[PDB]
């Protein structure tokens, strides 16, 4: 439920160079339109897995990437990842999530990515086998500073999600290299 404001503000960064752009959409479609106008990471994160996986397979189809697939359960991100998406994300919004990461790198990924609200968190996933560590924490202020913690402990591709420009901004300039945008 972004306003544009946030695309806005991802967009003349992005243009710049200064980030990539990821957008979560509940829609397929709406993921290619994403695509289309400059976003490199598509998030695919339908409930249902046959839609989920039928989302993933038709993005593939449209040239589209890079794509990505959010679960709690690597064995879905294991199935998305054959199904042509490139970025596994683990949520572990509820947790457990480490374990997660840990399967998904015996099975062979190597660009998983991990959603946290805490860095502890994430730099435990970091060196479990995450290399897309995403800062969530909407609902905790200055969320920014768990970037900064982040990028001091040597983490190179560090995600943030905030629906305000102002947010993304401030983690751009902390050392977040993709910000996450919403439908
Ligand atoms: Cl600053």
């Amino acid at each position: 439920m972004d306003k544009d404001e946030a695309w806005k503000q991802v967009e003349q960064l992005r243009r710049e160079g200064a980030t990539r752009i990821a957008y979560r959409s509940d829609d397929w479609r709406d993921l290619k339109e994403a695509w289309k106008k400059g976003a490199d990471i598509l998030i695919v994160d339908a409930t249902d897995k046959d839609e989920a996986w039928k989302q993933v397979e038709q993005l593939r189809r449209e040239g589209a990437t890079e794509i990505a697939y959010r679960s709690d359960d690597w064995r879905d991100l294991k199935e998305a990842w054959k199904k042509g998406a490139d970025i596994l994300i683990v949520d572990a919004t509820d947790k457990e999530a480490w374990k997660q990461v840990e399967q998904l790198r015996r099975e062979g990924a190597t660009r998983i990515a991990y959603r946290s609200d805490d860095w502890r968190d994430l730099k435990e996933a970091w060196k479990k086998g995450a290399d897309i560590l995403i800062v969530d924490a909407t609902d905790k202020d200055e969320a920014w500073k768990q970037v900064e913690q982040l990028r001091r402990e040597g983490a190179t591709e560090i995600a943030y999600r905030s629906d305000d420009w102002r947010d993304l901004k401030e983690a751009w300039k902390k050392g977040a290299d993709i910000l996450i945008v919403d439908a």
